[PDB]
């Protein structure tokens, strides 16, 4: 049984000379030598089992990545697991090995605007397909987008992905959220359960900002303070887009703040393409109902270099919806014993 840094990483004999890359979301990440396909592949290793929210996520992402078939979308190429119920403690994930993820890349590296561009086309053509399938990632920001050494981009993790659910999108006032506060769209904070496609525009929204001046947009350091982050440079909402928040504690919350200016776009960067603010300002836009869709995004002037809505495919059928919250973790065990099957000899 192989070891890397202490932990048992048993991925062998298909998968040799492995090296420590990270911790993602979920534990151990290594590169190694896929003996069959002979290239360097990463794999992670998944421990879920004694907590039915490890294996929802754990479920979700695989049955999403093996439905999914798209340039911009991580594939999963290969499951290692034991034999057995019984046997199965880890589960390991087999991907393409990429060179780096946004987050890394702009920690270290300008973007050329001809990189920015390219980059935003990727993210929304892989999230047009997404959207039509019906799910939505709600978790995107650039540690979740990876790019290989050509700068192909791809979207990863769907552990908190769900079918669109816009009838039962509406909550109260500084209800608990689950994913990244930085890229969480205002909504969140104010009447928003996260089930509606503009959740994701918002996200990709933050992520072009970040491309452009290489420091997240509104770098929140705690929920109610990344309403702060967002109101400073967007202004304070108009009255119409006050009208469309129903719930009294969050549209007087808003009434009670003092009189905040829109920073214009080109102020905050005085360097970025016209047409990338342009784009930005219809992706940040508050009022969710009004914030532009995928297909428009990918439609903008900005793109018009790589528009092309023949070579932008979406998915044959839309995706299954919602029913884990449920399900107690023997079953989810099951169900992902069930879901990997096809990765076993036969
Ligand atoms: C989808 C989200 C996710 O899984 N992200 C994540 C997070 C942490 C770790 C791994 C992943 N997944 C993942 N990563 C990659 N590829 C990847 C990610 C991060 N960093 C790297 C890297 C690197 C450095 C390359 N090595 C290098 O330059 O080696 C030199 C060093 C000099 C010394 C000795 C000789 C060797 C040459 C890669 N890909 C897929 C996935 Cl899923």
């Amino acid at each position: 049984p192989e070891m890397v840094r202490g932990q048992v990483f048993d991925v062998g004999p298909r998968y040799t000379n492995l090296s420590y890359i990270g911790e993602g979301a979920y534990g151990m990440v290594c590169s190694a030598y896929d003996n069959v396909n002979k290239v360097r592949v990463a794999i992670k290793k998944i421990s879920p089992f004694e907590h039915q929210t490890y294996c929802q996520r754990t479920l979700r992402e695989i049955k999403i990545l093996l439905r999914f078939r798209h340039e911009n979308i991580i594939g999963i190429n290969d499951i290692i697991r034991a034999p057995t119920i019984e046997q199965m403690k880890d589960v390991y994930i087999v991907q393409d090995l990429m060179e780096t993820d946004l987050y890394k890349l702009l920690k270290t590296q300008h973007l050329s605007n001809d990189h920015i561009c390219y980059f935003l086309y990727q993210i929304l053509r892989g999230l047009k397909y997404i959207h039509s399938a019906n799910v939505l990632h709600r978790d995107l920001k650039p540690s979740n987008l990876l790019l290989n050494t050509t700068c192909d981009l791809k979207i990863c993790d769907f552990g908190l992905a769900r079918v669109a659910d816009p009838d039962h999108d509406h909550t109260g006032f500084l209800t608990e959220y689950v994913a990244t506060r930085w890229y969480r769209a205002p909504e969140i904070m104010l009447n928003s359960k996260g089930y509606t496609k503009s959740i994701d525009i918002w996200s990709v929204g933050c992520i072009l900002a970040e491309m452009l001046s290489n420091r997240p947009i509104f770098p929140g350091k705690h929920y109610l303070d990344q309403l702060n982050h967002i109101l400073g440079i967007l202004g304070s909402p108009s009255q119409e887009d006050l009208n469309c928040i129903i719930n009294l504690k969050a549209r007087n919350y808003l009434l009670s703040l003092p009189h905040k200016n829109k920073v214009p776009w080109n102020r905050l960067f005085p360097n970025a393409d016209s047409k990338a603010l342009d784009l930005l300002d219809k992706m940040l836009t508050f009022n969710p109902h009004k914030r532009i869709e995928v297909e428009q995004a990918l439609a903008h002037p900005y793109l018009e270099q790589y528009y092309d809505p023949s070579d932008e495919p979406i998915a044959e059928a839309p995706f299954k919806f919602d029913e884990l919250d449920d399900l107690p973790k023997e079953k989810l065990k099951e169900l992902i014993f069930e879901e990997t099957a096809r990765f076993q000899p036969g």
